[PDB]
């Protein structure tokens, strides 16, 4: 599956299958977001990662399904 990565500038879709059935945007507030930062991580994994109770880990199993906020959720 092709998934969006934050590992590239600008944030881009990468073909991840070997250890990846899912795409995710793992987005959470660090300090007060709207002013003081949001940790938005666009990645690939076979699993929905790091603590989704507080992290908006919008996991999905399709090509380009995890958009960086601006792209579709904003």
């Amino acid at each position: 599956i092709v998934c969006h990565t934050t590992a590239t500038s600008p944030i881009s879709a990468v073909t991840c299958p070997p250890g990846e059935n899912l795409c995710y945007r793992k987005m959470w507030c660090d300090a007060f977001c709207s002013s003081r930062g949001k940790v938005v991580e666009l990645g690939c994994a076979a699993t929905c990662p790091s603590k989704k109770p507080y992290e908006e880990v919008t996991c999905c199993s399709t090509d380009k399904c995890n958009p960086h906020p601006k792209q579709r959720p904003g």
